[PDB]
């Protein structure tokens, strides 16, 4: 079956495939309209498989060096092996001397397609945390917001460094390690500053000490009993004025600070902001409650004055921190825009997190914050720092790029394709921060002739390397290697097209979409997706020319234009009903997320809960609002509960606590537990609401169903699809 061997090959090498059985033919897969891609969760959660203790072996080969993997044939007799990739005969290390058969390395069996080394790479490094706080908020938010910060201390491993900047219309950075006194550098909030200065202005250069970052359990009761010390900015707001925030030359300071003290190792920047930049370079909107802050028309008729100057300087710091390895996170929360369209490369770069909200005095705030600390099976949090992806093709494939969370090393390379996408160029990547979410989508080109033959195994191979830092400090190698079969697409058409992973296509069409639109500034996204999507229709389905109601897919293929419909209609696409900050906030969780929860977001999933019948999803329809059941709908951002008509009244009337009706005493829990099942897990925390057929609360069901390029714009799917059968067909 290929549904159990997508789902097998995920749940074991984290891997989604747009097809897998490949074209031998390079002509043929240009033909195949989506190209040979793969979301990738490079530290996919894998708790059936133990950590190996040793140091990966690699081929002798020097224009090669892959790790040892299941594909590669060995000679047991001779004690030698051969790289799947180059056939290089390689010898094993003395310590195999006694491999046979039945008794061989972890990492040639195939429990062990994907595997973890621990290995040694001298002087372990503590995890750093830096944090960046808004003090230009109400006291309030300014109280819940020290609470977070103190809680998230005590979690910190013991020899975790940790400092804090603290900014308000100044930027003040502390000192730590000091007791019974304490120093602070303060800095105008007006001028920006580059690193080689803030290193001399602040002279720089067996238990260690650095002055601005110390020891966590060494200085833990000192900063605890500091965050709750810290009130709000002393200056004062006058009348109609926004506070004077210079968020920009804080996180300026901030990432400066790392990059001449601990460079090149874990370390988290995180950045809270209840409001937006208002001074300095960086800043987001002026002074004046006058002038309001942004909106997708002003920056699109050219009426807005501080977007490119600010985003140029929030890109400039994003690299410097992606390229030393260091993560930016940015919490915020205010009751208007804080500037996250001018900020989103900071996190985007570097895998650090993004987080919106009213305020930061609310639930929602303070169970993200501790989800962000989320810890193993082992007591040890789930972050990783510092990764480096390599990724080895057969030479009959190159890498045309990578979509997601990273930043190019410009490794070139055999394996590189001189046409690239998203980040290409190169063969590695760097992730600076990742968790088992973590997922980039890698696109590969077919590079082998139409006429040359089937390559020599029958099958393509592809080998994935992470070495990261992980939380405990040790260093670690997460190898994947996959293989596919190569097709004779002149005699094998069907093979191939019973091959699509029409979930995965999707998905990785989207971020190629995103991606185009977000950045390059497309302005004919859609015309692209409208155009692919048909010349799919017209290889893979079936129709008498010029016949529309000829038209019909498989079950392979029937629920992609679907998701198209979905897609191109989406926040992720059409942005002018939502806030710059939100179009940016939605795009940022995307573009990181795995195949089920991308699905979730393009496409809303409205589950009915009936009698007579499990819970089954409906079309996101309104005709699918009816009086019998009750539907759950997610939309991942969000959580809804919506109870028909007749089921109100007999909730309402308390027929569950009868004792005679424990059937619907279970009837109106189900969907709770599911829901709350789904609250308690994803990050970050969705927004949840439980309503019923009087509905004043319900608008948001009804606006996410029957809400109101050369496809249609109609917002019926059926109208969209007798469209697209009549020029499938053409
Ligand atoms: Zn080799």
């Amino acid at each position: 079956t290929y549904l159990e061997f997508i789902q097998q090959n995920e749940e074991r090498d984290g891997v989604r495939f747009s097809w897998n059985v490949w074209p031998s033919s390079r002509l043929e897969a240009t033909r195949m309209v989506v190209p040979v891609a793969a979301l990738f969760t490079p530290l996919k959660e894998r708790p059936d498989l133990p950590p190996i203790q040793y140091e990966p072996v690699l081929c002798s080969r020097t224009t090669c060096r892959a790790v040892l993997n299941p594909l590669c044939q060995v000679d047991y007799r001779a004690k030698l092996w051969a790289c799947n990739f180059c056939y290089q005969r390689n010898q094993f290390p003395p310590s195999y001397a006694g491999i046979s058969e039945l008794n061989q390395p972890a990492e040639l069996l195939p429990q062990f397609s994907s595997i973890e080394y621990v290995v040694l790479r001298g002087p372990q490094m503590p995890l750093i945390f830096l944090y960046v706080v808004d003090t230009c908020m109400e006291d309030e938010d300014l109280q819940a917001l020290k609470e977070s910060m103190q809680m998230s201390l005590s979690l910190l491993p013991p020899t975790a460094l940790v400092g804090l900047i603290t900014f308000g219309r100044m930027v003040q950075v502390h000192e730590l390690g000091c007791e019974g006194i304490s120093k602070s550098y303060v800095f105008r909030g007006t001028k920006d500053l580059s690193a080689k200065q803030l290193q001399e202005m602040l002279g720089l250069s067996p238990p260690p000490s650095n002055r601005f970052l110390q020891p966590v359990q060494k200085i833990d009761m000192n900063l605890t009993d500091l965050l709750g010390e810290l009130q709000r900015d002393p200056w004062p707001v006058p009348q109609g004025k926004r506070p004077l925030r210079s968020s920009g030359v804080a996180l300026s300071i901030a990432v400066g600070l790392l990059e001449c003290t601990f460079p090149n190792t874990g370390a988290r920047i995180m950045m809270f902001i209840g409001g937006p930049a208002t001074q300095g370079p960086g800043m987001v909107v002026g002074d004046e409650l006058k002038t309001p802050i942004r909106s997708w028309h002003d920056i699109d008729k050219d009426n807005a004055k501080y977007v490119k100057k600010g985003t140029k300087h929030f890109e400039a710091l994003a690299n410097r921190a992606a390229t030393t390895g260091h993560v930016i996170d940015i919490y915020a929360c205010a009751l208007d825009q804080t500037g996250l369209l001018e900020m989103k490369c900071c996190p985007n770069l570097t895998g650090g997190y993004m987080v919106m909200g009213d305020s930061f005095n609310t639930s929602l705030f303070k169970q993200t914050f501790q989800r962000v600390f989320t810890k193993d099976m082992h007591g040890q949090f789930k972050m990783g720092f510092g990764g480096t992806l390599e990724i080895k093709t057969s030479r009959e494939i190159k890498i045309s790029g990578a979509i997601g969370p990273c930043v190019s090393l410009n490794s070139k390379g055999p394996c590189v394709s001189e046409n690239e996408i998203g980040t290409g160029g190169t063969c590695q990547w760097k992730i600076c921060g990742l968790s088992p979410t973590t997922t980039l989508a890698i696109y590969f080109e077919v590079v082998n002739q139409h006429n040359a033959p089937i390559p020599q195994g029958g099958r393509g191979a592809i080998q994935f390397v992470t070495q990261y830092q992980h939380s405990s400090g040790q260093r670690r190698i997460r190898v994947t290697t996959i293989a596919r079969n190569w097709a004779d697409a002149q005699t094998q058409i069907q093979n191939i097209a019973a091959s699509f992973d029409q979930e995965a296509a999707a998905i990785l069409m989207a971020r190629l979409a995103i991606y185009r639109a977000e950045t390059e500034e497309g302005p004919d996204v859609l015309r692209w997706l409208d155009r692919q999507l048909i010349r799919l229709c017209q290889k893979f389905g079936e129709y008498h020319k010029d016949d529309p109601s000829s038209f019909r897919f498989s079950e392979t293929f029937s629920l992609y234009p679907q998701f198209m419909f979905h897609l191109r209609r989406s926040s992720f696409l059409q942005v002018f009903n939502n806030s710059p900050d939100e179009s940016s906030y939605y795009r940022h969780h995307f573009m990181r997320q795995d195949l089920t929860q991308s699905l979730i977001m393009i496409q809303p999933i409205l589950y009915a809960y009936s009698f007579s019948g499990p819970p089954e999803p409906v079309l996101l329809d309104s005709s699918s609002i009816l009086a019998d059941r009750i539907l759950l709908m997610d939309t991942f951002f969000q959580i809804l509960i919506y109870h028909g008509e007749t089921i109100a009244q007999w909730r309402k009337s308390g027929y569950q606590d009868m004792p005679e009706y424990e059937n619907f005493r279970h009837l109106l829990q189900a969907p709770v537990d599911d829901a709350q099942e789904i609250l308690h897990s994803r990050f970050p925390m969705p927004r949840y609401i439980d309503t019923e057929h009087g509905g004043s609360q319900a608008r948001f069901l009804l606006s996410k169903v029957n809400p109101s390029p050369i496809l249609t714009d109609d917002v019926s799917l059926q109208v969209f699809m007798d469209h697209l059968k009549k020029l499938a067909v053409s």
